[PDB]
């Protein structure tokens, strides 16, 4: 028994051929079965017929006889169909409203997630069919994992380095970053766990959680976890107030945060609010400022990523009393200088899926560009509090969406709160760009930002770009561009300084092939957020979608405090850069 994600309409039927098991409403379940290819219908029992040894599992081909279900075929001589009346038989038959269309939630219940529409749909339809996309999409992608054919240690060449043996009919996962594996040592009647990993091609490289003497016959298979059903919505209600509310400003705040004083008024005076930081503008400042702007609120810090929560607990060592601080880590490895799962500690640091169900003053939800919809209502489930702040920044990288592949995702639909800075724009903005020289902020301010973001620093005279569209080769899934490489070895012989460089690209093959011919250190764009370094080296590799998609380009080129290199494949982002075009030797 539960509720028709289409109605409310209290119902006893779930269908049983969507991976989710929605209730639905002798209406809405009916809709649905009879325009869709979802026939098994699921009550306090299966809609199946009883009879012993017939496979008859359509609810359309089915009648209630007795008390047991049964087919055409097997029914008694008296019996009701289960599914007639434009309704499907179950308890509270007589209390069911029903749609005018059900289309939204058929799509969302059939499609496979591959289209962009699909991510659309789940981001503009009902609120109540948000929660049903984001469940559905999450337990598709946790699936699909399982598709994947185990890897087993076959060779330990060396230490760092090993040959995998691939089970046979099934397709190996890509071997980057964005897929992080689960050793397991091979014991009497079972397996034991050994950390988690990722590997990149050679023979492959492996990268794992901890160190071991791992030896043949350990294996790894991509954990998937259970996905739980979704209960509270993407964004609370909003609510405006004409007064500060349950928060008491500070007398006395220090002029490192009187620049975000009108701001945090803002975050006292609406239930939610929308800060777009860009690059170096001051997000995880603004946040720990926020507890000093009202020093005796409760606030919870959370983001997706250990990453992120360490950033704001690293930030909040420098401001915040420790003693006042908790990081929540369930029973990876991530910052361990705050009390250790102390829920009623003033200052709590915590991903999304590790949070207490608690209270606070104010709950502050860090890099919000990477949460999915799934992640916003576990925080508004987990999180009843007067205050929710959402920092992030629509222009820079959503969380992979690792079953599409037609269409790209416009940041407008990355999640709820992106879907609000895109349409009515953010409550609060950054607009102040610290880290970057002007001709890095001038091009995404033009770019991305709506000619809104500003420099703190001047030119470098440091930004340079070369349009070379070189040799692309292709590898199991990335791609590699030796000319581009080829060009930087020539660049830095010329330019001995820029050996500081990152060297970043959109393909990890590409990383792996620039990091034996330059020695730089490397990181994928995707894997550069949030960082900054000196001098960034970027070589764009191909003029793919995936290369050229405007936010990976933004967090690409806003790595750089002082210069970059750019070598360009794609003509358009060439033109668009605000740097000194150099020749090809
Ligand atoms: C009221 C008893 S019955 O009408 O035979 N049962 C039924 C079954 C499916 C839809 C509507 C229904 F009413
Ligand atoms: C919500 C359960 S959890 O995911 O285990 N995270 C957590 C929460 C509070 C204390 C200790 C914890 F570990
Ligand atoms: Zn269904
Ligand atoms: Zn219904
Ligand atoms: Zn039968």
């Amino acid at each position: 028994v539960g509720a028709c994600v289409l109605c409310n309409s209290q119902t006893s039927l779930r269908c049983g051929a969507c991976i989710r098991r929605p209730f639905l409403c002798c209406k809405c379940c009916y809709d649905h079965v009879i325009s869709t290819s979802h026939k098994l219908v699921l009550s306090v029992n299966p809609y199946v017929c009883n009879a012993p040894g017939c496979d008859v599992t359509d609810v359309t081909q089915l009648y209630l006889g007795g008390m047991s279900y049964y087919c055409k075929s097997h029914k008694p001589p008296i019996s009701f169909p289960l599914c007639a009346n434009g309704q499907v038989f179950g308890l509270y038959k007589n209390t069911c409203v029903g749609s005018d269309n059900v289309t939204d939630f058929n799509a969302i219940a059939t499609c496979d997630w591959t289209n962009a529409g699909d991510y659309i749909l789940a981001n503009t339809c009902t609120e109540r069919l948000k929660l049903f996309a984001a469940e559905t999409l999450k337990a598709t992608e946790e699936t699909f994992k399982l598709s994947y054919g185990i890897a087993t240690v076959r060779e330990v060449l060396s230490d760092r380095e090993l040959h995998l043996s691939w089970e046979v009919g099934k397709p190996r996962p890509p071997l980057n970053r964005n897929y992080v594996f689960t050793g397991y040592r091979v014991t009497k009647n079972s397996k034991v766990q050994i950390g988690e990993y990722t590997f990149e091609k050679g023979a492959v490289v492996y990268r794992g959680t901890t160190t071991y003497k791992l030896n043949v016959g350990d294996y790894f298979v991509l954990t998937s976890h259970t996905v739980m059903p979704l209960s509270a919505p993407t964004l609370v209600p909003q609510e405006h107030y004409v007064r500060i509310t349950g928060l008491y400003p500070t007398l006395n705040i220090s002029d490192e945060f009187s620049s975000n004083v009108a701001n945090y008024q803002k975050v006292g005076m609406q239930k939610y609010s929308t800060l777009q930081g860009p690059p170096g503008t001051g997000k995880s400042h603004f946040a720990i400022g926020l507890a000093l702007y009202y020093p005796s609120a409760r606030i919870v810090y959370t983001a997706c990523s250990h990453a992120a929560v360490d950033a704001l607990c690293e930030k909040a060592l420098k401001y915040l009393p420790i003693d006042k601080c908790s990081r929540i880590i369930p029973a990876v490895e991530c910052f361990d200088k705050f009390k250790v799962n102390s829920t009623l500690e003033q200052y709590v640091f915590c991903t999304v899926n590790a949070l207490p169900e608690t209270t606070a003053d104010i709950v502050v939800f860090d890099e919000i560009s990477m949460a999915t919809n799934y992640d916003l209502s576990v925080v508004n489930a987990r999180l009843r509090a007067k205050h929710y702040v959402y920092i992030g920044d629509p222009a820079q990288l959503p969380a992979p969406r690792t079953l599409l592949t037609k269409g790209t995702l416009e940041p407008e639909y990355f999640n709820s709160v992106c879907r609000l800075m895109k349409t009515i724009g953010p409550d609060m903005f950054l607009g102040t760009c610290r880290r970057c020289p002007a001709e890095i902020v001038d091009t995404v301010s033009a770019l991305v930002y709506d000619n809104k973001l500003k420099a703190h620093k001047d030119k470098s005279a440091q930004c340079f770009k070369m349009f070379y569209k070189g040799v692309i080769t292709h590898d199991v899934s990335s791609a590699i561009n030796r000319p581009q490489i080829g060009v930087v070895r020539e660049f830095l012989t010329r330019n001995p300084a820029w050996r500081k460089a990152v060297f970043i690209s959109p393909y990890n093959s590409q990383n792996a092939v620039a990091s034996k011919i330059l020695g730089l250190p490397t990181q994928t764009v995707d894997s550069s957020q949030g960082s900054e370094y000196d001098y960034v080296i970027f070589t764009q590799t191909t003029e793919t979608a995936h290369s050229c998609n405007v936010n990976r380009f933004n967090v690409a080129i806003t790595r750089a405090k002082v210069g970059i290199l750019c070598i360009m494949s794609d003509r358009d982002l060439y033109d668009k850069l605000q740097f000194t075009s150099l020749e090809i030797p």
